[PDB]
């Protein structure tokens, strides 16, 4: 490997050998049907409400989420990076496809396929990957760094469908090299969206463009139609002039053939025809390709960019509805932008790699904490871009002033922005792209008033219930399956409405985005404040036994559904003594003086109520009337962790929160399967894991990455660590179940999961606040 030392590889980036099999990956734990798409993952690729692209350690474009809200995983075959070498005096060269595979079918037969195992690595650092190739029958090395512009506080490039693919070539050897690299792409133009006849009008155009400074040559891939549908609008791959290159191309080759229409060209010499066939196909499907061709002498590198775009201006929902994505706000919604976005990439790549490493810099070049904890901080953002993340910038038909946004809970439970779980996953939002953060809790500051009296079918029991309650949260903001941001609540497992978590956390919520942006944002408050409340003041009416506290009532009533709670719970009495004091203190910067007393008096009697009824002398009871009611929860002071980071002081007392805590370590952590796979939920006081439900069995990898934060801000800094290592080992390491670029809710001890692609492992952002 002379390839890695030319190049900038950081040491946090997780590993894996290109081809390589991994022998202990996990699988679903429950009986209904889940998401497994294996292991062969990768960063993605593509902005926030972009849909993205992810292309895996072997090589492939394979898991797709252009579709915004779905995940479908299958190999584009056609999408690929191709290599041709020659040695100078040599009669053949050799051409190898870069992709450690083949296709399952006849299609690009002739090809040369299967990548060879120990000959290159893939690295991941999100939002860079790299791979390395290093091959016996390669002379030159090659490495290629990929990145997609996710840059925090940035709210233009950030959004953009873009991809840049930085190709670096070094030739080790005492003779001359002729090297081709060719880019291929399916014109995937009714890949989704099309019913019937799916490659029908789609064609392929080259575009050059010579502006003195900088030479471009791509393909753009695109219909004949203008019909401004989801499944419409251009993909295009190109790349950039550099001294002592050659570009080729072919407009069109045909991929649902042998493929030797392109290959009998790039096998031969490394250079393509230059033919730029414009005509329209019927039933086959077609691609473009790109390559550039160059001779290395001895000791010699040379760098050169391609990059791939899609403008497809229309997201789709279940529903109906149809909505602009964010990016067209910056080069139009027609659909016939591609190119735009493809020339801007590769004339402005460096400033975007310098941008990311600006903001990646202060965390890797702290050598006070360990590589592996970098690796989980910077590659769980994956979620961010690949979470069927939908962003609009108008509906179909309609100017506008906010851009509404919705992250998913995850593909199987398919949410929008599920309130419970955004309390530990929005961190990443709020410290690094705090506008989208701040619309999304506007948006559910105008849903708490809403009123749906309709009724639905409770899914858990049978039983009917309201659809939508005046002053109460909801779980989420839609489903992609139906209509995101108009119709909320599609969860109905249980009933959102008599849950005694999510009015708290959503004021939670409200004053942490108010804090960690400052304390500037006085107006977020204002907008906000009618909201909280009314949502404080529902709550309250929850109190039966009249000790200032919201009964949990013995039924699924919050977050832990089927884990019940009944009476005054650890989990919800915390929370909402937190969410009291929050509201106390934008009482004061809002001068409502009233809501002050109020909240003050409410917080008092609650806080002493609370510390009566639940400490037990070594930490906080699970509640007061379940069977269950001394199991050692992980997540028992939720609470005094939200009110540690929003800086309201002792909710509890220090020596009991630290012993708490300390428990919580030595058995959640230290005695399930010796604390090398995080907190598991539940645990009974005689250091058997409580089983009264499955969920208590469970490790949250969210909850466990939130526990480690509030270790860590009460200095026990070794506990904190060593929580949150389990979770990172159970994701990326050899010894643990293969989850990278798909981290799950929850796995039980034998390391399979509930839930994988999680909003809530995001949570880990938390231990930088
Ligand atoms: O894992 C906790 C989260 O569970 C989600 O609830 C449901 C599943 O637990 C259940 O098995 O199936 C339905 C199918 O739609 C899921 O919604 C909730 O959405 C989350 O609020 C909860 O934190
Ligand atoms: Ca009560």
């Amino acid at each position: 490997d002379k390839i890695s030392h030319k190049i900038d590889i950081p040491d946090s980036a997780w590993t894996i050998g290109i081809g390589e099999k991994f022998k202990n990956a996990g699988h679903p734990n429950v009986k209904y049907p889940m998401i497994d798409d294996s292991y062969v993952q990768g960063a993605p690729l593509g902005g926030f409400g972009a849909g993205t692209i992810g292309r895996t350690y072997n090589g492939g474009f394979s898991r797709w989420h252009l579709e915004i809200g779905k995940n479908k995983y299958t190999t584009v075959y056609a999408n690929q990076f191709s290599v041709f070498q020659k040695v100078e005096g040599n009669k053949d060269g050799v051409a190898q496809v870069l992709y450690a595979g083949e296709p399952e079918n006849g299609y690009l037969s002739s090809w040369k396929w299967d990548y060879p195992k120990e000959s290159g690595m893939y690295y991941a650092l999100y939002p860079n990957s790299w791979y390395t190739y290093t091959n016996k029958d390669l002379p030159v090395q090659l490495a290629v760094k990929q990145f997609s512009p996710i840059i925090p506080y940035n709210y233009k490039e950030t959004s953009y469908p873009v991809a840049v693919f930085k190709w670096t070539a070094y030739n080790p050897t005492n003779k001359n090299v002729d090297v081709s690299i060719m880019f291929t792409w399916q014109n995937m133009i009714g890949f989704f969206g099309k019913q019937v006849n799916v490659n029908s009008g789609n064609f392929n155009k080259i575009i050059k463009d010579k502006s003195k400074d900088s030479e471009i040559v791509a393909a753009v891939m695109g219909n004949i139609s203008n019909d401004n549908e989801e499944w419409n609008g251009e993909y295009s791959i190109g790349v950039k002039k550099v001294p002592g290159v050659d570009i080729s191309y072919k407009a069109k080759f045909v991929t649902t053939g042998d493929g030797s229409d392109l290959w009998h060209e790039f096998s031969k010499n490394g250079i393509l025809d230059n033919k730029d066939d414009e005509t329209p196909t019927k039933q086959d499907g077609i691609g473009s390709a790109i390559a550039v061709n160059f001779k290395l002498q001895p000791g010699q590198t040379i760098e050169v960019p391609f990059a791939l775009s899609w403008d497809l201006p229309i997201m789709k929902f279940g529903g109906g509805d149809k909505w602009y994505k964010m990016y067209t706000k910056y080069f139009g919604k027609n659909g016939k932008n591609s190119f735009a976005i493809l020339k801007e990439a590769l004339n402005n790549y460096q400033k975007w790699e310098k941008m990311i490493d600006d903001w990646q810099k202060p965390i890797l070049s702290n050598k006070s904490k360990p590589d592996w904890y970098k690796t989980a901080l910077f590659n769980e953002l994956y979620y961010l871009a690949d979470g069927g993340t939908a962003w609009e910038n108008g509906k179909v038909g309609e100017k506008r002033t906010n851009n509404m946004f919705g992250l998913l809970e995850c593909f199987d439970y398919n949410y929008y922005e599920t309130l419970d779980v955004r309390f530990y996953g929005s961190f990443p939002l709020v410290m690094l792209w705090p506008d989208i953060e701040k619309q999304v809790m506007r948006q559910f500051a105008d849903t708490i008033n809403v009123q749906d009296s309709s009724e639905f079918k409770v899914g858990s029991n049978g039983a009917m219930a309201v659809k939508k309650v005046q002053g109460m949260i909801p779980h989420d903001l839609g489903s992609s399956y139906a209509l995101p941001w108009i119709k909320i609540n599609a969860y109905d497992w249980q009933n959102p409405n008599i849950w005694k978590d999510l009015n708290s956390k959503y004021v939670l919520l409200v004053y942490r985005d108010y804090v960690l942006t400052g304390k500037t944002d006085k107006e977020f408050l204002k907008y906000t404040w009618k909201s909280v409340k009314t949502a404080l003041d529902k709550l309250k009416e929850m109190d039966k036994d009249n000790d200032g506290i919201p009964d949990n009532e013995g039924i699924p009533d919050q977050t832990y559904a089927t884990w019940s709670m009944k009476g005054t719970s650890a989990y919800c009495g915390s929370l909402w003594l937190a969410a009291l004091k929050a509201a106390q203190e934008i009482g004061k910067v809002l001068k409502d003086n009233e809501a002050y007393i109020k909240y003050n008096e409410w917080y008092k009697i609650a806080q002493q109520n609370f510390e009566k009824e639940l400490w037990n002398g070594e930490y906080y009871n699970f509640d007061t009337e379940s069977d269950h009611k001394d199991s050692i929860m992980a997540d028992q002071l939720a609470g005094q962790w939200y009110a540690d980071i929003l800086r309201l002081g002792d909710i509890l007392p220090k020596d009991h929160v630290q012993k708490a805590l300390k428990k919580i370590y030595e058995f959640n952590v230290m005695k399930f399967e010796n604390g090398k796979m995080g907190a598991v939920n539940g645990m009974r006081p005689d250091g058997i894991v409580d089983e009264s439900d499955i969920q208590a069995q469970e490790v949250w990898t969210g909850v466990t990455y939130a526990l480690a934060s509030f270790m860590k801000y009460r200095g026990m800094t070794e506990e904190a660590y060593n929580t949150a290592y389990g979770v990172y080992k159970m994701t990326y390491d050899k010894s643990g179940k293969g989850y990278w670029f798909r981290t799950p809710e929850a796995w039980t001890k034998d390391g399979n999961y509930r839930a994988s692609m999680y909003m809530r492992p995001l949570s880990i952002w938390s231990m930088e606040v």
